[PDB]
């Protein structure tokens, strides 16, 4: 009748706890106590169970699983809780909060596949590394309109409070999933985008659903940590009408990793899109474009890695065709796309070797010819722009003759600026379809890329690892800086409490303007002109090394430097970032393909948007200056907003596999996410919190008096409740964990 009452449920069965068993019940009803312990102590995040058998007025004495005695001063004991608190879906309501009670919890909803939990006010989610059948649409229709306690954790819960809050407020929100590489940020960021799209649907809805799937052929790759990890970040507004009923939709993409079109590390794979084509091109298009397997292109064929498991590019070569042709792209438009990931291929077989001189020349001309036709470019124009680029010199035209490695950069150069404007295309073209109707309000979904480290991190990492540096520091900003100073404010008497959490200093190393930062510092040698990647490493460390505490100049290289983040360490390879951020096409390359025949080439570098660079002063702006600001500007959309709502993503191990929780892995992100301060905070707190002269509005009678607090002060002591779990503000009633949404069910049955 209702699934969620109904123990036959799919409901019941995919997301709640199953029932145990009479044995089970006769341990929950035991007086025994025990403790999380560690059995060897190098090895602090692995536990055991042991059975506390006495205590003194300092200590517990406690039995291992060997049988041998220990002790413990009672401040430094990990009690495990009363096993009836495990698998509970709000670890809020935890009766011991510590980190292998918080784990054990998890691991117990983990193992029956629940891999959604409440810590407070944010969701937990734990990647499962395979398929639940938790988002059909039965699923969808079940949480629809349902508040946050009647039904069990889900994605769908907390977008669809998000979706309440907006229109009961009239504010725009927020709902932002952090997470390192894989731990599910963007299977997530689908989910609640596929939930709205039903519950406030009315062909539109479709095509928003098409464009993700669109963008992850082209902006997805394999990684070592993620076999379809997102090389760019993502902003979605998903758009309502002032009825609550969706506009439309606009996506801010950020950061696409270009450079991995002309490099991939050993394992690694290009482009999704790249497999796709070769592997799922008819006939026709192999030979009209000139295509071979991935084995043929040097873009493709030097990671020793062209296939992923689970997956035919063939068959993705597929979806992704039916999904641009949902959305509107025509079947010209899609073959000019192709011609372009055609030629970029082609583009990289072309092999520059010695002239008579130091000059390069290219003596095989296959390449070229290929890549020329499928563009749509003359190809001795081409040829010329590559090895003989004109420059200035004061005034004077001057033509240059560039070696191999330069003509091979220049080359690289070309390939990664055709795919980023390809790309920023398809997003452009994609906003204006599904953006149609002035929007009345939207949620925002930040689906970003997330931490990950490498043997070799680069210029891109660090970009990567600040974004989520300054997203932990938001969510540490409003779960307790904001927090404990609204208490303040209502002079409740809290004193306030130092959560040891403060992601700003290594901010500052790498975003500050004065004291410059690594960004800044980065900057100014990027206009430099006799500025190299050594000279760039010297000056940051005389800047920093033994005066920032969140950098290191290590002892065992001279081209590494040592940020320290939120999730860990990381050392940065210096190699390139000049050039990185600089982000060089010779014009004579431009020249050459604003006279393409192809509508969507001419298109890439004629349209200002797509091909004109913002000058700062007497330069362009660096990406390092574009990409900060471009942020901030997201930030600025964040805080402005409602309330934001946090998914924390939780990845169970570093070898994508289901089944295997791991302890280490997990609780290294519990801490450094925050996650046990966010749930003290809401514990210790008064985390809702209520105007006094609308209590009485929404529940010597009631309505308008003419002071509430005054009421409420009856209101509650006519009525059965403690005062210690309520606070009487400036302007607010605050309340204690639960007891609002503990009560007013009372009121709704009443
Ligand atoms: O929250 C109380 C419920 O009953 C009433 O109809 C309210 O107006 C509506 O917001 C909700 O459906
Ligand atoms: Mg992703």
């Amino acid at each position: 009748e209702n699934p969620i009452h109904d123990r036959t449920s799919d409901y019941h069965k995919y997301l709640k706890v199953k029932q145990g068993d009479s044995d089970l019940f006769k341990l929950t009803v035991s007086d025994k106590r025990y403790i999380w312990y560690n059995p060897d102590p190098k090895e602090r995040d692995s536990y055991e169970c042991g059975e506390i058998v006495s205590e003194t007025s300092d200590s517990f004495t406690f039995k291992t699983v060997d049988g041998q005695d220990r002790q413990v001063k009672k401040d430094d004991a990990n009690q495990r809780n009363p096993i009836k608190f495990d698998g509970v879906e709000d670890m809020s309501e935890l009766s011991y909060l510590n980190e292998p009670a918080v784990f054990h919890n998890l691991r117990v909803r983990y193992n029956q596949d629940l891999i959604y939990t409440y810590s407070g006010l944010f969701l937990v989610a734990v990647n499962p590394f395979k398929r639940i059948p938790i988002y059909t649409q039965e699923m969808v229709d079940i949480f629809k309109g349902r508040r946050r306690n009647e039904v069990a954790p889900h994605i769908f819960a907390i977008s669809d409070v998000a979706y309440r809050s907006m229109l009961d407020d009239r504010q725009n929100q927020s709902l932002l999933i952090t997470g390192e590489s894989g731990a599910g940020k963007t299977e997530n960021t689908k989910k609640v985008i596929q939930y709205l799209a039903s519950v406030a649907g009315r062909v539109l809805e479709q095509q928003i659903l098409q464009a993700n799937p669109i963008l992850e052929a082209f902006g997805n790759a394999k990684t070592t940590r993620n076999n379809n990890s997102s090389r760019f970040g993502k902003f979605i507004e998903i758009q309502f009408n002032s009825a609550g009923f969706i506009s439309g939709a606009s996506i801010q993409s950020y950061l696409l990793e270009k450079s991995r079109v002309v490099f991939q590390s050993e394992t690694e794979r290009n482009y999704h899109i790249f497999y796709q084509l070769l592997a799922g091109a008819t006939a026709e298009e192999k030979k009209a474009l000139h295509l071979a397997g991935p084995e043929s292109f040097n873009y493709l064929n030097q990671s020793g890695c062209v296939d992923i498991k689970g997956v035919s590019d063939s068959e993705e070569f597929k979806i992704t065709r039916q999904a641009m042709d949902i959305v509107g792209f025509s079947q010209e438009e899609q073959m000019s796309i192709f011609k372009i990931i055609a030629g970029i291929l082609h583009l990289g077989n072309i092999k520059f070797e010695k002239g008579a001189g130091e000059g390069a020349v290219l003596k095989d001309k296959t390449a070229l010819n290929a890549a020329s036709t499928v563009f749509g470019v003359n190809p001795s124009v081409l040829e010329k722009a590559l090895m003989e680029p004109r420059i200035l010199a004061g005034r004077d035209l001057v033509a240059q003759h560039l070696n191999v490695e330069k003509s091979s950069s220049s080359r690289d150069a070309l390939v990664k600026a055709l795919y980023g404007r390809l790309f920023l295309w398809l997003v452009k073209k994609i906003n204006n379809v599904l953006c149609q109707e002035r929007k009345a309000y939207f949620i925002g979904v930040l689906d970003i890329s997330g931490f990950e480290i490498f043997k070799v991190n680069s210029f891109e990492q660090l970009c990567i690892n600040y974004t989520n540096e300054k997203l932990q520091q938001f969510f540490n900003h409003h779960m307790f800086k904001l927090e404990q100073e609204e208490y303040l404010k209502e002079k409740i008497n809290w004193t306030f409490i130092d959560f040891g959490l403060d992601s700003q200093a290594t901010i500052d190393l790498i975003d500050g303007r004065q004291p410059p930062g690594i960004l800044a510092l980065l900057d100014e040698q990027s206009v430099f002109p006799n500025a190299t990647d050594n000279t760039l490493i010297t000056k940051l460390h005389s800047h920093f090394s033994k005066k920032n505490a969140k950098y290191e100049e290590p002892r065992f290289s001279k081209t590494e430097f040592g940020v320290t983040h939120y999730a860990g360490q990381v050392m940065y390879e210096i190699q390139d970032w000049l050039e990185k951020n600089k982000d060089p096409l010779q014009q004579d390359l431009e020249l050459c393909f604003k006279d393409s025949s192809d509508n969507v080439v001419t298109k890439l570098f004629n349209d200002p948007n797509i091909a004109s660079r913002a000058k700062k002063g007497a330069n362009f702006i660096t990406v390092a200056a574009q990409y900060k600001e471009q942020l901030a500007s997201l930030m600025a959309t964040l805080e402005g907003g409602g309330n934001p709502h946090f998914v924390r993503c939780i990845i169970p191990n570093n070898k994508q596999l289901p089944a295997k929780l791991e302890d280490k892995v997990v609780l290294d992100q519990l801490r450094c996410n925050g996650v046990l301060e966010g749930i003290r905070i809401t514990r210790k707190g008064f985390p809702n919190r209520i105007i006094y002269a609308d209590f009485v509005k929404r529940y010597n009678v009631p309505r308008d008096a003419e002071d509430s607090q005054k009421a409420t002060d009856a209101v509650l002591k006519h009525l059965n409740i403690d005062p210690e779990q309520y606070r009487f503000g400036i302007t607010k009633i605050f309340f204690r964990a639960g007891q609002l949404a503990r009560i007013e069910e009372a009121r709704e049955q009443r």
